[PDB]
């Protein structure tokens, strides 16, 4: 049983050629959106901050996004 993917860049709103500064910016405006006091009024929330962190952490390298990017073909 797989389950279904997203992939990083999307979880952060960044594009597919962007640079891990980019990266940074889009981490910083998106973990406000899901941090809590917002995380009491969507179960959903804190699942999206999980990727924001999981996503902006390997995206944010030049070797990392890369090889996520190679391997997620």
């Amino acid at each position: 049983h797989m389950l279904a993917k997203e992939d990083y860049y999307q979880i952060l709103g960044v594009p597919r050629n962007a640079s891990q500064k980019e990266i940074k910016k889009a981490y910083y405006q998106l973990a406000k959106k899901y941090h809590p006091d917002t995380n009491k009024d969507d179960p959903k929330a804190k699942e999206k901050f999980s990727q924001l962190a999981e996503a902006y952490e390997v995206l944010s390298d030049e070797v990392k996004r890369k090889q996520y990017d190679a391997y997620g073909s």
